[PDB]
């Protein structure tokens, strides 16, 4: 129990499957809940109409209550499940983009530096990028899509988030210049590469 | 173009499918937009960095007002697009509900009605009413686990919804009831199938 948590999922088990599996799982279960629960409330209700008022009050009373409950248990559920989500894909992505720019380095630092290994080192730091940018857009299209308040909020973080990426792509592509040579021979291989991920 | 309109989705690409392709389409499609209007946003702000404040602050003003209007056509968008998927995926339950029940029906009157055939009928016909009661308890544990605020005005209809469907599996099944000899040979696998 505790020790099967502490292992967690199968390595053979990606975030996405596993959290479309515990969606599905619970999504199940609590519609089997609703399910005992509407049937509980017909038997009481055929049995309404004998009934004192008071009596009756109570009824329709407990299982609107029941409801109220299971309702606030389906949602907190939902929630914690879509932040646990959420916050794994953004720290994959961070780790990525991170180890990405390590090999970049290294490539860059080499003696000598091979053109062919920066321009695909680069490329993998690129694609980072363009995944980081995606799930950006992304988020704020999910957003606006199904909550207008909350997507004219966030409109001016988008913006920022998009120049922090814009930079880091300056940025590395100011680590190519410091060896003239290299980045002359690789500028059209890359502006291709920025044109497509664009 | 009006023409492939009209032909429409191709049989073979189920409804769900369909859905989420259209979804995902409109989804890239939005994503596309939404980074031209901040490309130019962004290049707007360098060609402006040497400019009076009040103009950088029209240029502000400017951008969030063409996001304005974008966030209003993907909201809009989606809204449309849920409401068809819905409306099909209803329609589509009652459809196969009904024609289930003309097959339970045919079995059952069948000259002479045979008792294996008619048993298959009443399965199909019970797992249809089953997609029914799912699709309703479904849509409430999802509206509830998304908008909890509007799940409460829903509770008096899925309680409503249930009984009708269970009551419209016991008229069914009444059906059969109707025919003394043919009740009595099915008599045991009736029993097992309810569970």
């Amino acid at each position: 129990d505790g020790v099967d948590i502490y292992f967690g999922m199968p390595g053979e088990i990606s975030e996405h499957e596993g959290f479309l599996r515990a969606k599905m799982d619970l999504e199940e279960r609590r519609m089997r809940q609703i399910n005992e629960v509407m049937r509980e409330w017909a038997m009481a209700d055929n049995q309404s109409k004998n009934l004192p008022k008071a009596d009756r009050q109570a009824l329709n009373e407990h299982f609107q209550s029941i409801l109220q409950t299971l309702e606030e248990q389906v949602s907190g559920e939902r929630q914690r499940l879509v932040e646990t989500h959420a916050t794994r894909v953004i720290a994959l992505i961070n780790d990525q983009r991170r180890a990405a720019l390590e090999g970049f380095l290294a490539a860059l630092q080499a003696d000598p530096p091979q053109a062919e290994r920066v321009l695909l080192a680069l490329r993998r730091y690129l694609r980072a990028e363009q995944k980081e940018q995606r799930h950006t857009l992304r988020h704020y299209q999910h957003v606006a899509a199904v909550d207008p308040e909350k997507a004219q909020q966030m409109r001016f973080q988008v913006h920022t988030h998009l120049q922090v990426i814009e930079e880091r792509v300056n940025q590395s592509l100011g680590l190519l210049d410091q060896n003239p040579h290299l980045a002359q021979e690789l500028r059209p291989q890359i502006q291709e590469l920025l044109h497509s991920e664009h």
